[PDB]
DNA sequence: GAATCCGGATTC
DNA sequence: GAATCCGGATTC
């Protein structure tokens, strides 16, 4: 089952998309937010 | 349908 | 082998 965010670490309480970052930037990702993305979902799943 | 986890293809 | 581009799939 996929992993849901942490909530809890610095990049989970970010309010808002940083909107220059290559996934806020690159017109076909559907990767989020570079500094959005849950430390703890960096581990490998 | 939006958000975005996740993993395949490219490219190095 | 792995960072990056990319987009299928799930969860709401
Ligand atoms: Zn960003
Ligand atoms: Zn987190």
């Amino acid at each position: 089952k996929k992993r849901k965010r942490c909530g809890t670490c610095d990049p989970c309480r970010r309010l808002e998309n940083c909107g220059s970052c290559t996934s806020c930037t690159n017109r076909r990702t559907h990767q989020i937010c570079k500094l959005r993305k849950c430390e703890v979902l960096k581990k490998k799943a």
